[PDB]
């Protein structure tokens, strides 16, 4: 039930991209294989005192999302977590980067703009591989709402994000950016398969 609330938000979240599959692959659904929740006490921790200290700094709200992140370093994050220092040249500068799309997301499994692909057979639409995407709680907080290419180093003054909005010259989907590693936690572990349409 929680299980099946995640595969519906990954599958219904597919959008068609403007790549036309170049970085992600070309697919319409996902074939689904396992979720997983991630119980690390240590980094869950990290994430409940820092949002409690974004909610007091937010009238008394975290902002907190559900939100996709896809990264070859699956694994190092489920153990130590999200980790700023290995964030300056993406569109929103050196942060952590997130989609409501899961599709937007499955473009960064195996690298900026897909890399090379999977390890094995080096297709970035490869349908035989095993992907994996995490689902993730993301504080927020007070975030700025941006349009177009702001390169920074941390959150604007005042701000705990940065949230990318779509724009006829610019995104053509949002995503949401944090500046402090310990502002997300890697709440489910998808593994999953991209579909031939
Ligand atoms: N990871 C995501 O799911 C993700 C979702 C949304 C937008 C992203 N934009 C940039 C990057 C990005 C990935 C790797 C590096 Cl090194 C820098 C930026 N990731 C993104
Ligand atoms: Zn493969």
């Amino acid at each position: 039930k929680e299980f099946q609330s995640v595969e519906e938000e990954m599958q219904s979240t597919v959008r068609e991209h403007r790549d036309g599959g170049h970085a992600g692959g070309i697919f319409n659904r996902y074939n689904i294989l396992k979720i997983q929740k991630v119980c690390n006490k240590k980094l869950w921790e990290r994430y409940t005192h820092r949002r409690k200290e974004v909610s007091e700094e937010n009238h008394n709200h975290a902002n907190e999302r559900m939100l996709f992140h896809g990264s070859p370093f699956v694994n190092a994050i489920i153990h130590k977590g999200f980790d700023e220092r290995h964030a300056i040249g993406g569109m929103f500068g050196a942060g952590i980067y997130f989609a409501e799309n899961s599709s937007k997301s499955n473009q960064y499994v195996y690298g900026i703009g897909g890399g090379t692909g999977c390890p094995v057979h080096k297709d970035r639409s490869c349908y035989i591989c095993h992907r994996q995407l995490l689902f993730c709680r993301v504080t927020l907080g007070k975030s700025f709402l941006q349009f177009s290419a702001m390169k920074m180093a941390h959150s604007p003054p005042g701000h705990h994000s940065v949230t990318g909005r779509p724009s006829v010259n610019g995104l053509a989907l949002a995503e949401y950016v944090i500046y402090r590693g310990e502002q997300a936690y890697p709440e489910y572990l998808i593994t999953y398969q991209i579909m031939r349409p």
